[PDB]
């Protein structure tokens, strides 16, 4: 069902704010996240991809880092 959404749309919103001219960036972030949740990739995979995704903005990087689930 998936209906538990409260602090999930917190970081995503920030990403959409800093990037509104390039819809390819946001769509790319969503795809990567879906791949990780699908057990398709590993932890270092999603972390590395997101890290390179936001090259120049350490804000979004640190945000996703502290947003990572308990491993």
């Amino acid at each position: 069902q998936r209906l538990k959404v409260e602090d999930a749309l917190s970081y995503l919103d920030q990403v959409k704010l800093q990037f509104g001219s390039q819809p390819q960036v946001y769509n790319d972030f969503l795809d990567i996240m879906k791949e990780f949740k699908s057990q398709s990739i590993d932890t270092p995979g999603v972390i590395s991809r997101v890290s390179q995704l936001f090259k120049g903005h350490p804000d979004l990087i640190m945000g996703f880092n502290t947003f990572l689930p308990p491993g």
